């Protein structure tokens, strides 16, 4: 049971690198449109262990992180073999979940057990592959 407010929206975002103009802030712009050509999907270099991060700006009790995959050009499978990580204000890991695949689905819902975190990170574990996210949404645990 989570709150409805997407607390990642408009927050400071960063990523390992930026390519094809795929600014990290596109994942927190309030637009889940997954077509790259519509300018709301991020893109890093083709590199090893690409990552993307949002800073929630303070410590929040997180219950759910929802990822929206890229949908055009059939390169959806680049979001595979990845971690979703929650960090504290000191940037130490407080939670981590591993996923093989989204299995063709446009989105993934990730449920955390009432974790107090300031940062949310997506980390690819794969070589020479870019990280592209249409959107990352984060919701507080319902109190
Ligand atoms: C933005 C570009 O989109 C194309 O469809 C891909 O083939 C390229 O690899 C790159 O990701
Ligand atoms: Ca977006
Ligand atoms: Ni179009």
């Amino acid at each position: 049971p989570v709150e409805t407010e997407n607390i990642a929206r408009g927050k400071q975002a960063s990523q390992s690198s930026t390519a094809y103009g795929g600014a990290a802030t596109r994942a927190v712009d309030g637009n889940v449109d997954s077509d790259y050509g519509h300018h709301s999907v991020t893109h890093t270099n083709f590199e090893d262990n690409a990552w993307w991060q949002v800073d929630l700006g303070k410590t929040e009790n997180v219950g759910k992180v929802k990822l929206y995959n890229r949908g055009d050009g059939n390169v959806a499978n680049r979001l595979s073999n990845f971690d979703v990580v929650l960090l504290n204000e000191a940037k130490q890991e407080v939670a981590r979940q591993h996923f093989d695949s989204l299995n063709g689905k446009a989105e993934l819902e990730v449920f955390f057990t009432a974790k107090d975190a300031r940062y949310v990170k997506v980390e690819l574990k794969t070589k020479n592959t870019p990280l592209s996210l249409a959107e990352v949404e984060v919701f507080r645990s319902a109190t």
